[PDB]
Order: structure tokens, then C-alpha cells, then sequence
């Protein structure tokens, strides 16, 4: 199927992702504890286990949409953070790491 091999690519592509040693900052909603006021000023909170789920949820239709969400766990992370903080660091590796099985799969709307 269509549907079913972009299922198929885009979950291979979120593994992978998820799989990378640059992840961990944004594998789950970040946490009041670790922010206070983080949710009085992100306005579109994303992480991977939100992505994980909306994949699950049959959400990600297009490539498109796809990309919107794990751009926002980045752009987010750019906005809250510090450039030579290390979650800034982990975000611009794991974009290219995105960047590049995006490439390797071909993916496009
Ligand atoms: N003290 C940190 C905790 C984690 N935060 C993040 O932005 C991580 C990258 C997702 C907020 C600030």
C-alpha cells in the first residue's frame, strides 16, 4: 500500500531517531521538574513518544506533516536553550542525522 509504505518508511525513519545516542533530550514531554516554567513559554510542545504515538494513531498522512513535528522538537529545543548547551548541540546532531535518512529513504510529499 501507499498508506501502508509510508507507514512502513516514516516508522523506520522514527526509530532510527529514536535509536541515536543524540535522542535522549527529547524522548518523552519535557518535564515541569527538569523546566518550571517551560510550558508557560513553548507553545507547541513536541518529543518522540508523542511522534511515536501519533504514527500509531495513523496522524503522519504526508511527509509533510512528519516533518512539521520532529522540526518542532528542534526548533523548541533552539528557543528554550542556549547555543553551547548541550540539548542545542544534541538537536543540530540529531537534525543531521534526520537530514540523512530522510535522504536515504527517498522520502518526499
Ligand atoms: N533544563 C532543560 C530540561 C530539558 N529542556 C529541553 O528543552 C530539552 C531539549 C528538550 C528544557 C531545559
Amino acid at each position: 500500500r501507499d498508506p501502508d509504505q509510508l507507514y512502513s518508511t516514516l516508522k523506520s525513519i522514527l526509530q532510527q531517531v529514536k535509536s541515536h545516542q543524540s535522542a535522549w533530550p527529547f524522548m518523552e514531554p519535557v518535564k515541569r521538574t527538569e523546566a518550571p516554567g517551560y510550558y508557560e513559554v513553548i507553545r507547541f510542545p513536541m518529543d518522540l513518544k508523542t511522534m511515536s504515538e501519533r504514527l500509531k494513531n495513523r496522524y503522519y498522512v504526508s511527509k509533510k506533516l512528519f516533518m512539521a513535528d520532529l522540526q518542532r522538537v528542534f526548533t523548541n529545543c533552539k528557543e528554550y536553550n542556549p547555543p553551547e548547551s548541550e540539548y542545542y548541540k544534541c538537536a543540530n546532531i540529531l537534525e543531521k542525522f534526520f537530514f540523512s535518512k530522510i535522504k536515504e529513504a527517498g522520502l518526499i510529499d
